[PDB]
């Protein structure tokens, strides 16, 4: 009689997922949800980018388009344009033909494929022992993805200094100095998730130095290019510096946020190598991994991105749309800080504006968060992370005052 699945454990729900359900259930009228995982407008709505609507119309009216399998690595124009976006149009890595691009299922898919490749071809053959370094507090799914790829030794580098509400550069650099040679280091290219604190360009030069000295492999996660600061070139400054300093690396790019195309699963794994012929080989093995995962990737999202990035007018319109998003986020930061200061809230609050991108470590501790959630119906994670786009001109006063109460009490 007993089912073949009878002993399958009910998996634990994701913290963010439970939080938002608890919010929806909750009936008090002042409630705010600062744990949503995507950009929201000043009216608490999703935002389809005008350029996306425009390009979707053009796609729908282009009768030349068929539905035949894309190549295993993906739409050629999307892969070139995507890597060009990250590396910059006059990159030497590109001029010297030592850049590969694998279209992937969002940033998550690019991390996965990259991880699978490394667990098989990097630092030897099938070396699952190579240490993988991730930022202390990091995107939850970094660990899970590298574990799924087979890596058994996943480590933390120091990053968030709760005391000083900022980057522990010395901790970070120290941990990097002690890393076994050839260890993989998962770096946030900009808009650190979930803290919002990035290294400055000068701190990046120091990070790179240690990495170069200890032959560490950079695996960049670039989920926010342009969206972070409104400035595409500045958001890619670290990536381009590592290029200029001769590094070989992977960079997992997502277009979920910067195009608002979350549900079309558009990503690209950029590969930068020393010599061209070697890159051809890497791609050849990327194909094998893709084949046993998704076979080949979906077209619609990649078509939108490719059409946009290859047309200068649409490119301009898109950068405008992105700037709208980064300007709103900047503004809500500036205003949250100004209000907390005007209420003379204990502690410093410059971290709120030193941070960049949609997510902010507020610096509240778990008891303080418990107060906001339980007493004030303001929903955020124990870590004190908020989605800054969940701040609105309507709820700002209430949130600032609630945070003042929390810190004071
Ligand atoms: C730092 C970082 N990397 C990668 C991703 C992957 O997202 P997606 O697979 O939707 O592109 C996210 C999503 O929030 C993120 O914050």
């Amino acid at each position: 009689p007993p089912s073949v699945f009878a002993e399958v454990p009910q998996a634990q729900p994701v913290l963010v997922f439970k939080l938002t359900a608890d919010f929806r259930e909750d009936p008090d009228p002042r409630k705010v949800n600062l744990g949503v995982g995507a950009y929201r407008t000043d009216d608490c709505h999703p935002w389809v980018l005008p350029v996306v609507k425009k390009v979707e119309q053009k796609i729908a009216n282009d009768n030349s388009l068929n539905h035949e399998y894309l190549p295993i690595l993906g739409l050629a124009e999307f892969r070139s344009c995507a890597s060009r976006l990250a590396l910059g149009d006059d990159s030497p890595a590109l001029k010297e033909k030592r850049v590969g691009g694998v279209q992937s299922l969002g940033g998550t898919g690019a991390l996965r494929i990259g991880a699978d490749f490394l667990a098989r071809w990097y630092n030897g053959t099938n070396n699952k022992n190579t240490p993988v370094y991730v930022s202390s507090p990091t995107w939850e799914n970094h660990n899970a993805v590298f574990s799924a790829a087979g890596f058994k030794d996943i480590r933390s580098y120091r990053y968030w200094d709760a005391e000083k509400r900022g980057l522990d550069l010395q901790g970070f650099l120290n941990d990097l100095e002690n890393a076994p040679e050839f260890s993989i280091v998962v770096l946030h290219a900009c808009a650190h998730n979930p803290t919002g604190i990035d290294p400055t360009p000068e701190q990046w030069k120091q990070i790179a130095s240690v990495m170069k000295h200890r032959f560490l492999f950079p695996f960049f996660d670039s989920a926010y290019q342009g969206f972070a600061s409104g400035n595409l070139e500045r958001d890619a400054w670290a990536i381009r510096y590592f290029v200029s300093e001769g590094f070989e690396f992977f960079c997992a790019q997502s277009f979920s946020k910067n195009f608002g195309l979350y549900n079309e699963r558009v990503g690209n794994l950029t590969v930068v190598g020393k010599e061209p012929e070697s890159i051809l080989q890497v791609l050849s093995q990327m194909e094998k991994i893709v084949r046993i995962t998704w076979s080949n990737p979906p077209a619609q999202g990649a078509r939108i991105v490719a059409s946009t990035l290859s047309n200068p007018e649409l490119f301009e319109e898109w950068t405008g749309n992105v700037k709208t998003m980064a300007d709103r986020i900047l503004t809500m930061r500036s205003e949250l800080r100004a209000r907390l200061e005007a209420l003379k809230t204990p502690g410093t609050w410059n971290h709120i504006t030193d941070q960049i991108g949609m997510f902010s470590f507020t610096g509240l501790n778990p008891k303080q968060v418990e107060y906001l959630v339980n007493e004030k119906h303001i929903y955020l994670l124990p870590s004190g992370r908020i989605n800054v786009s969940g701040l609105t001109t309507k709820n700002l006063d209430y949130v600032a005052t609630s945070i003042h109460e929390a810190v004071t009490k």
